[PDB]
């Protein structure tokens, strides 16, 4: 059946023994939130931000979607984005990716004719594909899928640090830190893929792509 | 300063002691997820579903966002939705306001004008307030603000009920129930707000909304 | 076949004359523009702008979608606002729908549970026919189309006044002024629904939603 | 001033016009389209299809919007795209970009930095500049405008053969053609750009990135 019990219960009992082992652990986040980082991840049901990193409420504030992605012209994660910066003032940016993401696969394998909003929503996922030809082609379905979640979360990175936002960020002394992680859902482990990356110096080493000529392009001209 | 390896050692820790706790907690969803539920919630730091519901891995596929926003136009979203509803048949969607929630008191209080996507994003809060006016016109500010966080889950359980993907299921005796909770960040507490909706019945007897005029509002004209 | 070779010629034959009649007709646009008019319409293919309103190269910027929609949360559509309200400064809106809409008509009949794209885009037009069951109601199938384009140009004109854009341009003296108008398709014919929106006072007096309370919400508090 | 009858009278004047040059003009579509080309270009005041491809109303279904920008994930552009493809079954795309076209100029120019929606929405020019960074690199500033408008228009006409809407309607026999045009606002002149796509055939044969390959991608993992 359809009936919440169980479910409210199961909360309860969280609840009073986070209360009981600490008295402050929910008021003092009743009135307010200064969390240090935001998170992006993927909505797969095996990937509970605050469970893996065993954080308290008030710590990350977290955009959730198919694929972690992120792009300029998203008004969900783009607001995500805009207010924890601007408003919260964050400092840590975690673009987090997982092995098994199915919207990885799907971005490797599926026709473009496939039908529905899904296939809509990971077209970001066969743009980094296609740039990648030459490191995916000729690897197992396995390791393809593999390098297909890593590149996802190396290019989410780069849309991050390239985004308006962080940019803006940047450019006004902020400190703004920007990381690439990846989980795996059979171990509850998080490698760093990324270094940190904390502005331009440090993406013109980090990142594959190059951040400085898509910030200044003109500069590449005559 | 911005290294992780605090951050990556608490999260060893944790995968130690669950691992401890359960030797199969992760390696059970290695290669894949049955969740039961979408959660549909504020990206807002206190409020993490997995943790307040005392949920383990595979167990609630979320969607988190500015405000708790559901409309058919958000491909973000909308494909948090369809993957659920179809590819993973999820049986419970819990669609979560929260209390102290900026975007229902930003939606009370700022001018439209205000400047950046934030304030775009938050386009739908408004919205459900100029819809209710009335039951707003008068309250205090705390008052106003607890209100709109209501009516707005009210509100965002309807827009589920009346996505697509929802009626599309319902028509095709999907078992799919969608449920109204609030949470108190400053107690650890959810309240059901609306109880559960599992088809145009219940919603017809639930909804402050017409959900069946919604379906078929051209059987209304001559 | 493919071949374009009728249609280019067309083309040519028609700037052919046009360069003929008048010298300067390309020339004095050719590295500029200052129209005055941003034209939002419906992508309908009777529903020519330039052609209904005889107009010619330079006079009217535009945007067209399917139902003449406007929406905070649609970048196409607010980018050829900002541009041209921010940048092009023009001092004219027309909100343009029309007769024979098929995106109203499908507004009013359709059942969300519909397939596709053009039944998530078209949800606007739902949301508005939600709020005057009672002008519709008990019209004949003929008439319910016709009040259904027609609340939706002023739903459009609303939103246009109520965008930030144009919100942020009024808040600085520029004029800008905002128009609902609808043509026949088989007529040819514009008739003014709304007179012309040159500023708050003038939509207080001219809209029957209230643009000031929208506005100014928290002045409606305690 | 707003006032609005001289365009209203102009309006009267052209639709008296054409009237008398033809007494079924209007009237012959009074309640239907049955147009073949659905067109795509920049909301550039300087560029209306009907009128430069000298058609008359019921001829061309159009999208207009800032860069002429063709994105899966744009449900505006999408929907224009899905109905005429669908419903109207058009026949011929055509793709139209346009020189001194200021999104072009604005993605070779601004720092992902500037602020407002038009920055975000342009997004996409700066992806296909990026990715044809040596192609531009080098280029005067009048020579690399140049070269931007015809890179968008190629990468926008990929982008239409790669939607979904196109892909389906070609595995279903569908007769459809796609277009690559540019328009010189300076001349009243349409030029090809690439020859007409009817086809992955054509596609395979006629564009710089590989439609086959992004359609098919997996058949080349091990
Ligand atoms: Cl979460
Ligand atoms: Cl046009
Ligand atoms: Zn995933
Ligand atoms: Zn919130
Ligand atoms: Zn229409
Ligand atoms: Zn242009």
């Amino acid at each position: 059946t359809a009936d919440l019990s169980p479910l409210l219960e199961a909360n309860r009992k969280w609840a009073d023994e986070c209360a009981a082992k600490d008295s402050t652990y929910f008021s003092k986040v009743a009135g307010s939130q200064a969390p240090e980082y935001l998170y992006i991840g993927c909505a797969d049901s095996r990937v509970s931000p605050a469970q893996l990193f065993n954080m308290a409420p008030g710590e990350v504030f977290v955009q959730r979607n198919v694929g972690n992605l992120v792009s300029n012209k998203d008004l969900n994660c783009m607001s995500c984005l805009e207010y924890t910066v601007d408003h919260l003032k964050i400092k840590h940016i975690l673009v987090c990716g997982h092995y098994n993401c199915g919207a990885c696969k799907a971005g490797l394998v599926w026709h473009p004719k496939t039908a529905g909003v899904t296939n809509l929503w990971i077209s970001d996922v066969r743009e980094v594909r296609d740039k990648n030809a030459a490191k995916l082609h000729g690897l197992s379905a396995d390791d393809a899928w593999d390098k297909m979640v890593e590149l996802n979360v190396e290019a989410q990175v780069f849309n991050v640090c390239a985004s308006p936002i962080v940019q803006a960020a940047w450019a006004r002394g902020q400190p703004l830190s920007v990381h690439g992680i990846v989980y795996t859902p059979g171990t509850g482990l998080v490698k760093e893929l990324i270094k940190p990356i904390t502005g331009m110096e440090d993406a013109g080493a980090l990142l594959r792509a190059d951040l400085k000529q898509h910030c200044f392009f003109s500069e590449s001209l005559a």
